[PDB]
């Protein structure tokens, strides 16, 4: 059934091929370019007994094909693929000289160089004729910061080299000539190396395919797959300069804005300006259509007042901060000591990896400082007992924070905490409705052997940083226990001890075999202290008993009140768990 | 010109009959998908009451094969992607139908506007194959196993009760798509007015959603498409596509093919992204060669899992894969992949450090050899690597490539020789890199030099390398040996520094009172040379204030540089001086391997 080409039959054909306008630069580095003449080689290799066929990057996609508003014969606007054709011409660039060096005396520059150089003419040049003159374009034009220096490369003049792409470049070459020289010439005379390369040549031709797939717009070819070439970034760059097509000064505050936002990889820009979003919408936006609702919502002509600008500058803002708050870290100044706090952040994206949060974040980080600190604590107990503790569905948090995120936005320092809580609290009277899932499995947690435990870990450090509020003797409301809350300690699950009351490893002499079968329940556990008092207890409980004096952790008294620790105190203890653990993560 | 384009309608007009491969993955769209595919709609209802309503989605339906001279209907079809959308597409039709399932006989519509749009919308559920006798009307899309039996039955409108989460997620689409219709179209119209929309519905479908029908030559090519950078609706990895492959070599002996079969199950368990991650890394390890990401099926292919291989180690070896599988699930997070009994917590520190807080993945594929090693083996890799990371990445910036052939190789000796490997061997390989990219250590003692005090960060950097320093203190002191196997033996393991703790001190102070404020020093303040850790436990720093009367912070404490510290008279622009080169000299020996 299906219609394939070579790389042959693209330059065959009257092509030329020209990149978007905002371009990325050039991104092939040794790994690429090492499996680029890899490819060839075990294909060279394969020539000799078997077939040689490989569906090299399958798809150069081209998004608009003037046979009468071409650049010379048949425009192509290369949306993906370009790296690959790019490097093909450079690489032909390499064949050529090469080969114009050959010694060739007898019967070569004479005849087979010659005819091999008129067969590879057509990846440099596309010659034309109006009447008497044979005007000839080039087939391949890359992005405007790289061009100049590329086609210089090509023409085997190169320039200076202003920037890190035409020193990739420069490098692809340089390895490109070893390939020839030493890893395929190697030791051979001039006629056994141009059979090589008229075997690259007619490799080219007949072996190596992709699928040429046209396409209507640079919006429907990048619609393909949604970035080594072209980001939703560089897209809005684009849409969002030609709405401000008159007012030439807001352009060069636009593109620059914009510069410092490509600046970061393919990766993060997606996945901000993503986060962006959600938070500016209050709707949780898919991946694929955030280009789309990027120019229906925030880039729009009822919105195009040049108010635009402003919000691009509003972009790299969030960008700048996001920096901070994708990597853990504290996007204020750090003269406020705020420790505790700081290392709530870092446990909740470094540690557990709860992404899901950052636009409610971001949104925070626009509020007051205190406002972040206290989103940042909560929004970490939630994410616990809602995914650490309990295994709910990520698609909670999707559309939750959203709204929260953007409320944040408009009310900003006037927000109330308060509407965290009843925000969290609907949601989990919905899905829990008596904290009995909560509750049910804080009772079914088990010790593991190979973790670092953070389940566990985060319960025990959290309602020991709110065990003075758990005794108080009335109310416990949840706006008091964030007013009178533990914040001069900051755990390092690290250095956490977790105990076993009930040893984990006894033998003969400590016996109790179905007291074995207790252990690892929730119940026969606790947090030692990490204050400077130190954990070398291996023994039991009677032994062991100083671990729990007079210390700073809240269960500890009653765990020294035992004269003995038999299955009854277990579940006295995994009930105090339970407990704690609900009135510590409800909200009001 | 002009371009090729499909519509959904088109698709469905021609006699298609869609399938997915063999062992595609459970349905994932999820309320975001859902909620989008109807803006979508409504939109384009919006924009018809003026303008033009085009939109080109999930451009790229991507079919494997075509068989039309002998089909199980007249031309059959093997989506690679494209499934999902087209699936909730018959979904979505299958909910319309039921809310054409409202008005009873009522007043001349139903034989005239209801039989009508039912049988012009007939197409997405069944094709008439009318046959040699008897009719014989097949459903248009299939979905591999898991749904499947669940799905058929959800669009017939008898649905079936979930034993999945896919289920759920496709019982959510109904029900999001019934409140549509009936409550943001519907919400207040006479019926006259709801059929038509219904019927305005289909025109879209028809005429306005449009996509490109690609057809490749084979499974691998229609997934090469994809091996670069798409996230929605994965319907393949690697995992998948190696699991046909290897089955397929051991299939005559079914020993092989249920053990084979149910470790990729369980290894295919684990989010796409994880299983193509696991994959590259541990092909990595098994070759010493390390392979691009667009180059793991082939690489897989033709060298662990080829026809002279062929031996039923394969089987092994895929039990192997799963083995990793379940290291990686640990060490990819940071935690340790032993039993933690044996409590050596310090080197779990190290993991976290390593793995969480500076996210140096390209390592994984040494860890993970390291983790057949000795326990010994693994501790002290963990330990070295975050040094030669911290010094190669976090102070100065070699390019990360420089990683990645190192780590390739020594993740293969590592694999080959296993516990009875020798640490020394890991400082040759390090020692290697630095004698090429820093021969004199000339470069990493500049950036030590120029390392600046961060207003805003956690200032990991510093941090990574004042920790560092301290931790080998007692060693940098001794009467001198300089040993890279003498600093291991030698170093402190006895305190564990949590970065969010860590306390970094200004020694001229960092905001002064201008009755304390020389200006020439001012230059300097944020300059390493004027920065030091403090005792995480004992004292506290609270005060910006001037050195003097601040010298009680470095008296008889636990770090080592507090000594030298405590024993200057005043704090000059040459004592700032004189620390840097000891953070220097520190540094460069610390963070070496000869």
């Amino acid at each position: 059934k299906p219609e394939y080409m070579s790389f042959g039959e693209l330059f065959k054909n009257s092509n030329i091929f020209y990149t978007p306008t905002y371009q990325r630069d050039y991104s092939w580095e040794d790994e690429q370019i090492e499996q680029f003449c890899n490819d060839i080689q075990d294909a060279l290799v394969k020539k000799k007994s078997k077939k040689s066929c490989e569906h090299f990057f399958g798809g150069v996609v081209c998004a608009q094909e003037k046979t009468f508003g071409g650049h010379r014969r048949i425009e192509n606007l290369l949306v993906d693929g370009q790296q690959r054709l790019s490097t093909i011409v450079l690489f032909f660039s390499v064949i050529r000289n090469v080969i114009n060096s050959l010694n060739c005396e007898e019967d070569k520059d004479s005849e087979y160089r010659g005819m091999i150089l008129k067969d590879i003419y057509k990846y440099f040049y596309l010659d034309e004729r109006e009447n008497r003159e044979i005007k000839k374009h080039v087939r391949i034009t890359i992005g405007n910061a790289d061009n100049e220096f590329y086609q210089s490369l090509i023409d085997d003049n190169p320039l200076k080299g202003t920037r890190n792409s035409h020193e990739l470049m420069l490098r692809a070459r340089k390895k490109f000539n070893s390939f020839i020289k030493d890893d395929l010439f190697k030791n051979r005379k001039i006629s056994e190396c141009l059979e090589i390369i008229d075997d690259i040549v007619k490799l080219f031709e007949e072996s190596f395919l992709v699928i040429h797939i046209v396409t209507n717009s640079i919006d429907d070819a990048y619609k393909l797959f949604t970035g080594i070439n072209l980001t939703e970034g560089e897209l809005l760059k684009a849409h969002t300069i030609g709405i401000c097509s008159d007012n030439l000064s807001h352009q060069r505050t636009i593109s620059d804005n914009w510069d410092a936002i490509l600046k970061h990889p393919s990766k993060k820009v997606t996945d901000y300006l993503r986060w962006i979003l959600i938070m500016l919408t209050g709707n949780n936006i898919t991946a694929s259509s955030v280009l789309e609702e990027y120019k229906k919502t925030v880039f729009n002509e009822l919105i195009s007042k040049s108010e635009i600008a402003q919000t691009v500058a509003y972009i790299r803002d969030c960008v700048e901060r996001l920096e901070y708050i994708s990597s853990g870290e504290w996007p204020f100044e750090n003269n406020n000591d705020n420790k505790w706090h700081k290392s709530k952040l870092d446990l909740l994206i470094n540690k557990l990896k709860h992404l899901h949060a950052m636009p409610l974040l971001l949104a925070a980080s626009f509020s007051s400082e205190n406002n972040f600190k206290h989103i940042v604590n909560e929004t970490s107990k939630f994410f616990i007992r809602c995914k650490m503790i309990s295994d709910l569905h990520a698609s909670i948090f999707s559309k939750l924070y959203a709204v929260l995120a953007l409320r944040i936005h408009k009310e900003r320092d006037r927000f109330d905490i308060s509407k965290l809580h009843g925000a969290f609290n609907e949601i989990l009277l919905d899905k829990d409705p008596e904290d009995v899932r909560f509750s049910t499995n804080v009772r079914s947690l088990i010790y593991q052997k190979k973790g670092d435990n953070k389940p566990i870990k985060c319960l025990l450090m959290t309602i020991q940083e709110n065990w003075e509020w758990l005794k108080q003797p009335c109310q416990g409301n949840s706006l008091n226990r964030l007013k009178r809350e533990d914040q001069t300690i900051i755990f390092d699950f690290n250095s956490m001890t977790l105990e076993h009351i009930y040893p984990y490893s006894a033998l003969h002499e400590d016996k109790d075999m179905d007291m074995e079968k207790l252990k690892n329940n929730i119940g026969n556990i606790v947090l030692l202290d990490p204050t400077r008092n130190n954990k070398n207890d291996n023994k039991p409980f009677i032994d062991k008993k100083n671990s729990f004096e007079n210390t700073g952790i809240g269960i500890h008294s009653w765990i020294y009140e035992q004269k003995e620790w038999t299955e009854e105190s277990v579940k006295k203890l995994t009930e105090t768990y339970v407990d704690a653990a609900v009135k510590v993560f409800s909200f009001s």
